[PDB]
């Protein structure tokens, strides 16, 4: 009710649903989650069972840690749609924010090296072994993804990426958001 408010107010024109149609989700959610809060392997089977094609573990663990760099714990619905969202429907470059917070893995506030290899890693075991040979070269494996990422950055190794440039970057140089692209649809539409 209130809490359909408080998602639409974060998702805006992100959402696929209207409060009454969250409202109902809800309901639907507290029938097999009676605390309204989901764990991380509870999260991680959904992602498990909606990917059979795929090694979901790790990303929907960095899916879970994106809201607060924390394994531990729960979401509640609010997340938890959120999440789905991101993951799934809408245009990336709405979700760039987001975004930031996915690849900070450490939750420290800006982005390493070592942390774009982290999540591109994770991305990467979305796509489907069939899907990986029509990749180009230069992007076909973890760390050439990654390190391009960086080099686009314009980083040494031991710099980091803030927020202000991630979005920059995301936003202006088309080449960037295509190989931070973390909807695994996405990954694999582009590729075909
Ligand atoms: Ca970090």
């Amino acid at each position: 009710g209130a809490l359909s408010k408080e998602i639409l107010e974060e998702l805006q024109l992100n959402t696929k649903f209207t409060e009454e149609e969250l409202s109902s989700w809800y309901q639907s959610f507290l029938k097999e989650c009676p605390s309204g809060r989901i764990t991380r392997q509870e999260f991680q089977t959904i992602y498990s069972k909606f990917f059979p094609e795929a090694d979901p573990k790790a990303y929907a663990q960095h899916v879970f840690r994106s809201f607060d760099a924390n394994s531990d714990g729960t979401l509640d619905f609010k997340e938890y749609v959120i999440a789905l969202h991101m993951t799934s429907a809408g245009k990336t470059n709405q979700k760039l924010e987001w975004a930031f917070s996915l690849y900070d893995v450490d939750g420290n506030g800006t982005i390493s090296k070592n942390e774009v290899l982290e999540i591109v890693t994770a991305i990467f075991k979305m796509i489907s072994p069939e899907d990986t040979k029509h990749l180009p070269e230069d992007e076909n494996t973890p760390e050439k993804r990654a390190e391009k990422i960086w080099g686009f950055f314009g980083k040494k190794d031991d710099d980091k990426l803030t927020e202000k440039e991630f979005i920059e970057g995301t936003l202006a140089n088309k080449e960037i958001l295509r190989l931070i692209q973390f909807e695994p649809q996405k990954v694999k539409e582009k590729l075909k």
